[PDB]
């Protein structure tokens, strides 16, 4: 047993109680779906290539819509805490359990990502991804800043928090602060 969410009666893995989530890494250089870089461009601010910043996947993206831009949850800020499991053969177990924050600054669509991020309904609605998972943060890795934690697709719990000081400052240049 890798995976140490347990899934509850409606399938949803769980781990005490709390929510868990499935992660992943991904590079692409684009300015992404929360429009955080120079508008028109497909040009990020390098802060957003930086820093921890994360694609959810869609139906969290857009709280249950199905918009790529501006999606609802622009801008929120989610703490992820490993719990020591991973999806077998799709990633490993980390040297620590710290908890560390990202903020949501771009999606992960059903389109091309049905493994992990095909879920068809949002959080709290007991749709699941394809590993048992209500919602899937794909972990942006331009700058190596996933391999920095010795995270390998590590599984989670998941809460949206307050987000620190710098990561707001930073959103508020995104094109859909304010949208
Ligand atoms: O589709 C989500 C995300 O997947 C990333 O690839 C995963 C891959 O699915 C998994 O089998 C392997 O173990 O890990 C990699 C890295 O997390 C891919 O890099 C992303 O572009 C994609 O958005
Ligand atoms: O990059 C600006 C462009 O972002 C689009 O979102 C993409 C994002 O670029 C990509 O990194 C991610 O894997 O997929 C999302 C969703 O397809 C957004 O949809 C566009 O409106 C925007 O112009």
């Amino acid at each position: 047993r890798a995976q140490l969410c347990q899934p509850d009666a409606h399938g949803v893995r769980r781990f005490n109680g709390r929510p868990c989530a499935s992660t992943t890494r991904y590079v692409d250089g684009h300015k992404g779906a929360c429009g955080c870089g120079q508008k028109g461009s497909d040009t990020p601010f390098p802060w957003n290539l930086q820093k921890h910043v994360t694609a959810p996947s869609e139906r969290y993206f857009d709280d249950g819509g199905s918009n790529l831009w501006c999606g609802k949850n622009c801008g929120k800020c989610v703490r992820l805490t490993p719990t020591g499991g991973f999806v077998p053969g799709k990633g490993g177990a980390p040297p620590n359990h710290n908890p560390v924050v990202f903020m949501v600054t771009n999606a992960c669509p059903i389109n091309g990502n049905e493994e992990w991020c095909g879920i068809s309904g949002k959080p709290g609605t007991n749709h699941v991804n394809s590993h048992g998972y209500e919602v899937h943060f794909d972990l942006q890795d331009q700058v190596g800043q996933v391999e920095a934690l010795h995270w390998d697709n590590p599984e989670v719990t998941w809460e949206e928090v307050p987000c620190p000081g710098d990561l707001q400052a930073n959103y508020q240049q995104c094109e859909c602060h304010n949208s």
